């Protein structure tokens, strides 16, 4: 119990980008709530996913 509503931590957010961009034919919002939350914070982190993991 933590996110499941609006946002989450940058560490688990990276895992979301790996399971949301890997599937080329699945929904972005559906995949988000599938293991985390709606397409609210997962939609913005899906476009700049490389910008958040740029430091590495």
């Amino acid at each position: 119990m933590g996110p499941k509503r609006r946002q989450l931590t940058f560490r688990e957010k990276s895992r979301i980008i790996q399971e949301v961009e890997e599937n080329p034919d699945l929904r972005k919002g559906e995949i988000a709530r599938r293991f985390n939350i709606p397409p609210s914070t997962l939609s913005t982190i899906l476009k700049n996913k490389r910008a958040i993991l740029a430091s590495e």
